[PDB]
């Protein structure tokens, strides 16, 4: 079996939200669930839906609830400057 990891930097110039939903839990993994058409990661194109979150900036996704992840998210959105995600494709 074969893993393929991409890191994507998203510079938020010309998008004010990422435009995801996320599926799943890591404290029992979190996947991108929808990817809404207007947002930076569908401009960006290289992530999709079933694709697993492993970190976004300087925060690691691997033991956290959906609703905690959700919270991180809002709060990474929130702050200035480019958004970083690692993902392991589906
Ligand atoms: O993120 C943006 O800049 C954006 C701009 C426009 Br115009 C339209 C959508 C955009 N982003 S999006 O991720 O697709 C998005 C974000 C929030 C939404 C809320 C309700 C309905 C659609 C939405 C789309
Ligand atoms: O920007 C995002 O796509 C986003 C995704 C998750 Br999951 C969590 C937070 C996100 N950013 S956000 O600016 O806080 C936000 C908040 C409310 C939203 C409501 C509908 C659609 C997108 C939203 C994004």
């Amino acid at each position: 079996m074969s893993l393929n990891i991409i890191t994507v930097t998203l510079n938020m110039e010309k998008y004010n939200f990422l435009g995801i939903s996320i599926v799943g839990q890591s404290n029992e993994g979190i996947y991108i669930g929808s990817i809404m058409k207007g947002g930076a990661v569908a401009a960006d194109g290289r992530i999709e839906p079933g694709d697993m979150l492993l970190q976004v900036n300087e925060i690691n996704f691997e033991n956290m609830s959906n609703d905690d992840a959700v919270r991180v998210l809002r709060e990474i959105v929130h702050k200035p400057g480019p958004i970083t995600l690692t993902v392991a494709k589906s």
